[PDB]
Formats: structure tokens, sequence, C-alpha cells
């Protein structure tokens, strides 16, 4: 059953045509309402969702669903028609140093309004950034997003975790619950390096295997790094640890414009204290020729079950005839 009314002809998704707005548009069924983990998530994201209006992230031009909450059993989210996302682009597709340099100057705009409101995306990753056939970029899934809230960060070591794991920050291994904005310029520093060779810079494959790979290239934290972090289990973990060296940006990436792997070394900081920060990244020589603030928006404001389903009902009346 994928179920669109008749204003789109010819979870799940697929491609429909709109009769009201004559373009092509994507459509994704959510049945959700089996699972609390899928009614938070999706609460969540049409929230921000609908709230957000930037060039760069994902919007909802409409949501189907039945008149009634008793016969709601789906959700359908309706969004502009986006060819591709940078996942698949990068399986088969070198990009040049000019597409880099645009896709990261876009995915950091996005960010930059995101952040603004201060949310977190929480889950940034190359399938999470949807492109067209003339690379508009636009960030999408806030499924994971969370309200930021540095105050309460701190955690044990070997917190689990829920993000995607080759993008996650070292500090989720050690102290922190990714309530800092750091947390996504991480994953944009590993979505940089995954462009330069089209290879995931951090591919772990378990848990405690993400910081292990993330320490190969960095080398070990300095002691001002590890004073830094007070919690005893995780300092005491990297300590027990043999010494390693730094792998040069350079050697790892020797087709590299040196800009980027300035840029680079900055948001992949191993302490998220000294982690570049959104705009400082846009006003970074890297970007200049597309780094223009007063056309990069930020956004005017910051932003059980039964009651969740109830919550999606109300959430999504607008879009009701
Ligand atoms: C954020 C991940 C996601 O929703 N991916 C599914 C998806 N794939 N295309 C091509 C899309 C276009 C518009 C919205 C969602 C799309």
């Amino acid at each position: 059953v994928f179920d669109v009314g008749p204003r789109y002809t010819n979870g799940m998704v697929c491609s429909a045509y709109d009769n009201v707005n004559k373009v092509r548009v994507a459509i994704k069924k959510i049945s959700p309402f089996e699972h609390q983990t899928y009614c938070q998530r999706t609460l969540r994201e049409i929230k921000i969702l609908l709230r957000f209006r930037h060039e760069n992230i994902i919007g909802i031009n409409d949501i189907i669903r039945a008149p009634t909450i008793e016969q709601m059993k789906d959700v359908y989210i309706v969004q502009d028609l986006m060819e591709t996302d940078l996942y698949k682009l990068l399986k088969t597709q070198h990009l040049s140093n000019d597409h880099i340099c645009y896709f990261l100057y876009q995915i950091l705009r996005g960010l930059k309004y995101i952040h603004s409101a201060n949310v977190l995306h929480r889950d940034l990753k190359p399938s999470n950034l949807l492109l067209n056939t003339t690379c508009d970029l636009k960030i999408c899934d806030f499924g994971l997003a969370r309200v930021a809230d540095p105050d309460h960060d701190h955690t044990g070591f070997l917190t689990e975790y829920v993000a995607t794991r080759w993008y996650r920050a070292p500090e989720i291994m050690l102290n922190s619950k990714g309530y800092t904005k750091s947390i996504d310029i991480w994953s944009v520093g590993c979505i940089l390096a995954e462009m330069l060779s089209n290879r995931p810079i951090f591919p772990g494959k378990h848990y405690l295997d993400q910081l292990n790979h993330i320490l190969g290239i960095l080398g070990s934290p300095s002691q001002e790094d590890l004073n830094c972090i007070i919690n005893l289990k995780a300092r005491n973990y990297l300590l027990s640890l043999p010494h390693k060296n730094k792998v040069p940006w350079n050697r790892l990436f020797p087709n590299a414009d040196s800009k980027a792997l300035d840029l680079l070394d900055k948001m992949l900081t191993f302490n998220p204290h000294k982690r570049i920060e959104v705009e400082q990244a846009l006003a970074h020589p890297y970007l200049e020729q597309y780094y223009d603030p007063s056309d990069e928006p930020i956004a005017e404001a910051p932003f059980p079950k039964e009651k969740l389903k109830e919550l999606i009902f109300e959430e999504t009346a607008r879009f009701q005839p």
C-alpha cells in the first residue's frame, strides 16, 4: 500500500508526478506507529523540517495522512525531487576540486542555519546529503537531531551511541553525549576527507575500533588535550595505548588542494573545544570563492506513543484540504 491521494501519480520511498504544481516530487512512506523510537524520531523530524526554511536543507512540500487519528496508519512526506545523494555519487564518481569546494560550501551554509537555530543534526553523512543534477545540495534526515545542551554533554567512557559509527567524533567514545555543535563539525570533516578520496576516512568495524581508526591518523592526543578529559576510565584508556604519530594529511591525500587540507585539519581536531566552528569554517580561505555571510542566512529564532501519534496528527494538520 503506497496511497498518496490522486494529487500524486506515476520505510518505502517513490518518485511521483504532482498534478497541482506541474513538477515531479519525492514521497517517503512512514509507517512509524508500531514502534516508539520510530514515533519520536518522526515527530522530531517533522517539527524541525517544517520550521526550517533554507536552500541547503530539504523541505517538506506536503504531508498525506488519513483525516482522523483512528484511520491514520501511515504518513507520507512529500519533498523536492533530488536525483541522488553524496553516498551514491561517491561510490562511482571522482569529484573535481571545484565540486568538492562547492559541496563543502553548501554543507556548511546549511549547517550554519541549523546551528543558528540551536539544533544539532547528529547524523551527518554522505547518504544524508541529497544532490540534484545541477549539484544543488540539501541536508536531510533530522530523526536524530537535538537541541544543543553543552552543560549536559558529559558522560562516562564507552557510553552507547545511536548515530552512524564512521562519522562519530572521538569524544563520543570517551566522555560526550553528542550534545554540542562540535559533534557536527567532526562529521563534516569526515565527509570532506571522503570527498577527497571516495573512501571513508575512519571505517571502524565496531564501537572502540572507531577510536583506533581516528588515533591511527591524528596520532596520540597531546598532554593538554588529555588534561581536558577528567573522566578517569577514558583518560587511562588513552594513556594505555602505544604512542602513535600523526599521518600528514598531504600523504593521505596527495592530490588534494592544500587549503582544503588546512580546513580538514581544523575540522578533524581531537579536542572538541579547539575544533573549528561552522562560521569560521565558511570564512576559511578554501571557501573564499563562495563566502558571503550576508547570503548565509540564520534562523529567525532558536528551536508515550499515544500522545506521540496525536502530536504527529496535530503537526501534520496544516496540509489537510
Ligand atoms: C535524508 C535521507 C533521505 O531521506 N533519503 C531518501 C531520499 N532519496 N532521494 C533521492 C530523496 C529526495 C528527496 C527527499 C528524500 C530523498
